[PDB]
Order: C-alpha cells, then sequence, then structure tokens
C-alpha cells in the first residue's frame, strides 16, 4: 500500500568523493526490489552522469534549472527528473516558496518528474513552525500545479539542521512531518493524490538510520547525499 519507494541521490561540490567512482559502484549494485533510484546533479556532471551511469533503476536528475529553454535542453538531453527548492536554494539564493513554485510548475509542463523539496530551520523547528513552515512551502507548490500534475510530483521533506550536519531526524520527527504534510494534500488535493505521493526523507540519512525511517507509515524514500553509503539507503527502501 505504500507506493514505489525513491532513493535519490543530491550531488553537492566538495564532496571529498570521486562522482565516476560512484557512478561505478552504483552500477554493480544488484537492487532486487522495486524502487527508482535518482542520482541528482549539478549542470557541469549532467553529461558525465548520464554518459557514465547505466543502471536502468537508476535515473539522473538536473538540479535547479528554472529557464524554459533549459528545462526543454535537459529534456532533449535526455534528463527527465529535476531536484527543486533543496534547502540552500530557499536559505541562500533567495528562492522563496513561490520561485520554488514556478520552478516546479515550470519543470512539470517541460515533461519532468520533480523532487521538490520543502523543510525548516534549526529556528522553525524549535519555536513549533514546522508544520506552518513546511505546508506553507507545499501550498505555494500546490497552487501552481493542478490535480494530474501530481502524479509528476515526489516531495522531498528535509530538515535544514538535518542536511550534512550529522543529525538525523528521528523515525517520530520523520514520521510526524511526513503525515502531517500527507494530511495536508490528502485535504487540500484529494486521498488519491496523498495516496499516491512519494514523500522522501533527506538530511543526514545512513546505512544504519534509514530501514527504521523507511519503516514510518509515511516515509516512501529518500533524499541523500550522494556518497557511497547511498547503496545502502536504496537497500532500506523495503
Ligand atoms: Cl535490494
Amino acid at each position: 500500500s505504500k507506493p514505489q519507494p525513491i532513493a535519490a541521490a543530491n550531488w553537492k561540490s566538495g564532496s571529498p568523493d570521486s562522482l565516476s567512482e560512484l557512478i561505478d559502484l552504483f552500477n554493480s549494485t544488484s537492487i532486487n526490489h522495486d524502487v527508482q533510484c535518482v542520482v541528482a546533479s549539478t549542470f557541469v556532471h549532467l553529461a558525465m552522469t548520464k554518459e557514465r551511469l547505466s543502471h536502468p533503476k537508476f535515473v539522473i536528475a538536473a538540479q535547479n534549472a528554472g529557464n524554459a529553454d533549459a528545462l526543454a535542453s535537459l529534456k532533449d538531453f535526455g534528463v527527465n527528473w529535476i531536484v527543486l527548492g533543496h534547502s540552500e536554494r530557499r536559505w541562500y539564493y533567495g528562492e522563496t516558496n513561490e520561485i520554488v513554485a514556478d520552478k516546479v510548475a515550470a519543470a512539470v509542463a517541460s515533461g519532468f518528474m520533480v523532487i521538490a523539496c520543502i523543510g525548516e530551520t534549526l529556528q522553525e523547528r524549535e519555536s513549533g513552525r514546522t508544520a506552518v513552515v513546511v505546508l506553507t512551502q507545499i501550498a505555494a507548490i500546490a497552487k501552481k500545479l493542478k490535480k494530474a500534475d501530481w502524479a509528476k510530483v515526489v516531495i522531498a521533506y528535509e530538515p535544514v539542521w538535518a542536511i550534512g550536519t550529522g543529525k538525523v531526524a528521528t523515525p517520530q520527527q520523520a514520521q510526524e512531518a511526513h503525515a502531517l504534510i500527507r494530511s495536508w494534500v490528502s485535504s487540500k488535493i484529494g486521498a488519491d493524490v496523498a495516496g499516491e505521493l512519494r514523500i522522501l526523507y533527506g538530511g543526514s540519512v545512513n546505512g544504519k538510520n534509514a530501514r527504521t525511517l523507511y519503516q514510518q507509515r509515511d516515509v516512501n524514500g529518500f533524499l541523500a547525499g550522494l556518497k557511497p553509503e547511498f547503496v545502502d539507503i536504496i537497500k532500506a527502501t523495503q
């Protein structure tokens, strides 16, 4: 009754790893269960990653494209997935809920599967404003989409305090977050949509923590940093 899990790998600069070697590792990895694996990379590595990742349960995702011609070109190039709204887009680049929403709408229109990221800050979490922050974030996204559009959409729930910090959310925190996201999608979009929607957890997921997190009722996989432990995160999606 859970939808198809997704294990998404999100590439970031100054990774100590070789991308190529990580691709080689992923290519060798047998994945017995049904899961869509996604290697999201930055522009300059898109061509190398496409060239080189041939695991068929893997798709390449672009990241943060917001231009008509660039979306169109990525699609041309055979890139069908895109990650958008990721934490630093919001807290650093100044991408508002609306800018992310418009990027998500543009990508869907261009035939992309979209991993749309949402998530609260340390401060937002601490003052109990997680729900309102994250529901505001997704509400902005939902405003720009139509019901059919949700088939192309994936939500990555990422607490900002958990991204890259070694501080993972607890199964109860991830479940609470995912549950309210899905409750909101249910009530505001439809229970068929909430039902089919992949809500992924991200922020300091590793091998050990992942399977407990995937056990949670509303967790449909993970958005994780592209690192060799990602393989163990893939396995946890059962
Ligand atoms: Cl497996």
